[PDB]
């Protein structure tokens, strides 16, 4: 329960998700309780002083802060806020990253009575005793009001070696039931990230991401289907700043296991890597949240609770916007925010 130095890398990151917490209008008990699970969930690496080189090359983001916010933004409401963390980043090596990264897990299952093993039945895919990159496990939590939060862990389909990331993604998603899954998924340059679900549910919900070298408005609206071809299109052309192709990841969501469909479609754009300075990437991040009916004005307040330098001197703050859209929901739209807490990219 103890605050840090702002010098220290878990005092830096507390200050930015309790300004973020304000933000999303979560009281203080639950903005308390979520400043020290990031805090608790980073370990040592909470105590250690941002002079240093940050210990693990990470790229959870640009600098290797092992935290990075977001923002999904609903239709007429102020946005929910979640933040990801590598809980094994102050780590020598991989496997140990991966173990220090499970035990976080385990922690935080404990303390809110889910079940873990749906994880444990994956660990030799994705936890060999010596894995390849380019991360081992990082930890979503969803900072709902209540003080309970929604747990996602991200897997690595790589970490048995490049040439096994189908063989680990496919073996992973037939133990968990969805033996159809993978036949609905696009076509892909690489399957970065498998994220689990942990918490209450009786069957297993599972979320795929490719990664699409050469992405076209046209492939972005053919692979959205699940309703909305044209507001993934346009959405497409708004970010890009349309080069024709641009680089982005798509997710896929099963949250059953009878149809083999996927229930949940995102398109996930690095907008950082289009935009010359983060005053574009807020802009064109701005006018989505805008003609969307969305909560413009949480956006720019929550760039402010994060860092107060002038969004022209860098790029990266923006890092990700993307477009989620899910059956019998309303589409959103989520705004990832870098931490910054070793460097700011220069324009």
């Amino acid at each position: 329960g103890s605050h840090l130095e702002p010098t220290q890398l878990g005092g830096l990151v507390t200050d930015q998700l309790a300004r973020l917490c304000d933000v999303a209008r979560l009281d203080r008990t639950d903005t308390e309780t979520y400043v020290q699970t990031l805090a608790t969930s980073l370990g040592t690496a909470a105590e250690r002083s941002l002079a240093l080189p940050p210990t693990t090359a990470t790229l959870l983001s640009d600098d290797h802060t092992p935290v990075e916010y977001s923002l999904a933004f609903l239709p007429g409401a102020t946005p929910a806020l979640r933040v990801l963390v590598e809980p094994g980043w102050d780590s020598g090596d991989l496997a140990e990253n991966g173990r220090a990264g499970l035990r976080a897990i385990r922690a935080m299952a404990d303390r809110w009575n889910f079940s873990t093993d749906q994880l444990d039945l994956l660990e030799d895919l994705f936890f060999p005793v010596a894995p390849a990159g380019p991360f081992a496990l990082w930890c979503a939590l969803e900072l709902r009001p209540g003080g309970v939060p929604g747990v996602k862990v991200y897997l690595n389909p790589a970490a048995r070696g490049r040439d096994r990331r189908a063989e680990t993604l496919r073996e992973a998603l037939d133990r968990l039931g969805h033996r159809q899954a993978f036949a609905a998924l696009p076509p892909a340059d690489d399957y970065p990230f498998l994220a689990l679900d942990l918490g209450e549910w009786a069957a297993p919900r599972v979320k795929v991401y490719c990664t699409h070298e050469s992405l076209s408005a046209q492939e972005a609206g053919e692979y959205s289907r699940l309703d909305g071809r044209d507001q993934t299109t346009d959405f497409f052309h708004a970010v890009a700043g349309t080069p024709s192709t641009r680089r982005a990841l798509t997710c896929h969501s099963f949250t059953d296991t009878v149809t083999g469909r996927p229930s949940g479609f995102t398109l996930h754009m690095p907008v950082r890597s289009y935009v010359e300075h983060d005053g574009r990437a807020r802009d064109r991040a701005a006018d989505v949240l805008r003609r969307y009916g969305m909560d413009n004005d949480a956006l720019d307040r929550a760039l402010a609770a994060v860092t107060p330098r002038p969004l022209d001197d860098g790029v990266g703050l923006v890092a990700y916007v993307a477009l989620v859209h899910q059956l019998g929901r309303d589409p959103r739209v989520t705004v990832y925010v870098s931490s910054e807490a070793y460097a700011v990219q220069p324009p």
